[PDB]
């Protein structure tokens, strides 16, 4: 049962807390962050490109 | 109001021996003060702990997450 079965594409590295990633293989989706200002979760298009700037170098 | 020597960095310490089965999710927390850190939930106890980046696993794990 995978908790994302969506996705929002309209996240910017700003808005977000932290990523979770989600040790789900099989659900397409498995990043969902914990955003800021409201600690909503919710899960982000993994074609961000910030995405993988942020899990840093 | 100051804010300074107060609020520490997510990880201090890290773990380098984590199997994957036992790893609910991996927390990434990246901000200019403290860097990347990964903070995993297992999956036996239910508790955070920090783990090493460098781990052969992560590198997989987190490609496999389309990013």
């Amino acid at each position: 049962r995978c908790p994302c079965r969506f996705f929002e594409s309209h996240v910017a590295r700003a808005n977000v807390k932290h990523l979770k990633i989600l040790n789900t293989p099989a659900c397409a989706l498995q990043i969902v962050a914990r955003l800021k200002n409201n600690n909503r979760q919710v899960c982000i298009d993994p074609k961000l490109k910030w995405i993988q700037e942020y899990l840093e170098k």
